[PDB]
């Protein structure tokens, strides 16, 4: 029941930014939330171009690394690249089909675009730091503590999608296919998408800021700098991101978009708060076995413990959640140092 | 049955273009086509921002315009809209959910995202030559000989992705859905996929054509020069679509990638051949309503018409297909200082 171009002339400013018509005419003279067209602004005026970023120094310095911090640099690497492998994509399938005003749906496919260059920018390290790239590549798929790290992100997208081609195909009411019951219903979907951006807004603002830290430990000691300068472009484009997902999210909450979801948003208050518990959880726990070979040099697996917990309050906090952990002022200042947002 | 990140640790440069596990690592170190790691490579070089564009003497421009040429001009800018805002999102939520090489992933991603500067640099024009700008975008939804034009590219789409949420849901078979009998064919499916991607390949390659050189009918007589640095620009991308679908197309007709896609190119010959008919045709009935308050010099129903013949024949001839038009040389010479 989805469609490219819904030949309803349909007035933009009135529909949900989900679940109404779906878009036809892209236009950007006028919206109903300009946050969404002042991020697509800035995230065309932050472009760049992964391949323009010197990085021929990173070989010598990794091959320097004691075999501990090599595995602490390169395990963080591939969790990286697999929460943008799963950005570039993910945020087009499991959204487009379900927005209803035109600045959101392009910021969407600029969002989903941005993440490919991250995964762009990956390679560029990667085969610059060791012989053969397919050793690092073909680890994230099966790597064991990746896997558990990113547990979950997957599934939320997988489900979303899952539930809403059924409501495009069937529409809502209870359905049989193959001689089994499918109950569809579009009070559960817009759970589904409102806990899958909750997920996603603890991805790009809780799951990569801790990989940051990690990053930039480097480059305070003057190591893996191509690699910095590279993270620091990333991060100045997740900022932008997750100030996408939080306005979604509150607009969401307020009631002013969709009365419907704001009584869902709240109905599922205690769901959302052990859901981000989770995630920081996950976060402490690889914390925790990257540095078991041994702790870096101005990190470790406390210091790393705090900072999730610092960040996950901070993010919490922005989108209406009780904060899960005592509160302290940042236990990593320097990394402000390289967070140009 | 689709997966936004597949758990099997696979060999990409071993699956088909579509139809086999969905991707899981982005990776670009390596590929089955470098064909589509080129295409990014070029795409991104080509990076252009609609609003640092200078429009500002087009509205001057296009006041001074007879009320014929404004329609003419204002008729074939929506027109570009239209299309621009079907390929911002049909390629992202119809291909992509097929594809299962990362090359052409990203690919597909990044055509996509061009394709909404592409609409955003049409809003940069219509604001800055118009006082209200709703009546030329709401006129584009409703506009009955728009919409003539155009039949066949969304609903081509819908199929597609109709079917598609049936396989991934579903899978191959023969199913009871609400006790109607639904079959799943991954034959068909591929069918629907291939003559989708035919019937792209004519939108970027004809019918966007057909539109640039209107555009460029008044950059010839020294008008609207902002709008054409804009149309340009966008010619230079959709040159680069349409070399992205006319080696997906020829690859799969090589049977080097997935076998049956080979079986089914040659198979649904006349099919890809009627299609790139009918859209010769649709593009040369809009001149009907192009020139319905008069033509232009060096433009109108007639020279619209041999172009429309002359582009057809080249562009079917790129992917293998026989031509349905006399040959003849290019009636618009002059659309070539514009083209690069
Ligand atoms: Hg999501
Ligand atoms: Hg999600
Ligand atoms: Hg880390
Ligand atoms: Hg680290
Ligand atoms: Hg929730
Ligand atoms: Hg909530
Ligand atoms: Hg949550
Ligand atoms: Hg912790
Ligand atoms: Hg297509
Ligand atoms: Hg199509
Ligand atoms: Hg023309
Ligand atoms: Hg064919
Ligand atoms: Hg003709
Ligand atoms: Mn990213
Ligand atoms: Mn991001
Ligand atoms: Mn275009
Ligand atoms: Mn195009």
């Amino acid at each position: 029941a989805y469609t490219t171009f819904s030949q309803t002339k349909n007035d933009q400013l009135k529909e949900p930014m989900f679940f109404g018509q779906p878009v036809n005419v892209a236009r950007y003279d006028q919206q109903k939330y300009d946050i969404f067209e002042k991020l697509i602004e800035k995230q065309l005026s932050f472009f760049w171009r992964p391949e323009e970023v010197d990085v021929s120094r990173d070989r010598i310095d990794y091959q320097a690394l004691p075999e501990h911090e090599k595995h602490i640099f390169i395990s963080n690497l591939k969790y990286q690249t697999l929460l943008d492998s799963i950005q570039g994509r993910s945020p087009n399938v499991a959204l487009l089909p379900l927005i209803s005003i035109p600045e959101l749906e392009t910021w969407v496919e600029t969002w989903a675009f941005s993440e490919t260059i991250h995964s762009r920018s990956y390679t560029h390290i990667i085969r610059n730091i060791v012989n053969d790239p397919s050793v690092v590549f073909d680890d994230i798929v099966t790597n064991e503590q990746i896997q558990k790290r990113a547990e979950g992100i997957s599934s939320y997208y997988d489900e979303l999608i899952e539930m809403t081609s059924y409501w495009h195909l069937l529409g809502e009411g209870t359905h049989t296919v193959n001689g089994k019951t499918v109950t569809v219903s579009l009070r559960e979907l817009k759970k589904k998408l409102y806990l899958c951006l909750m997920s996603v807004n603890a991805l790009e603002a809780i799951r990569f800021y801790v990989s940051f830290a990690c990053s930039f430990a480097f480059a305070e000691r003057e190591l893996m700098e191509g690699n910095a300068k590279i993270i620091r472009l990333i991060a100045r484009d997740e900022a932008l991101h997750l100030t996408g997902t939080q306005h979604m999210l509150n607009l969401l909450r307020s009631g002013a978009d969709d009365p419907e979801m704001a009584e869902i948003a709240e109905e599922c208050k205690q769901e959302c708060y052990d859901l981000f518990v989770q995630a920081a959880q996950q976060e402490k726990d690889w914390a925790d076995y990257l540095f078991r070979d041994g702790s870096m040099i101005g990190l470790n697996k406390d210091i790393l413990c705090q900072y999730v917990e610092y960040i996950t309050n901070i993010r919490m906090q922005a989108v209406g959640l009780d904060l899960p952990f005592q509160t302290r002022s940042n236990p990593i200042p320097w990394i402000n140092t390289w967070l140009v947002s």
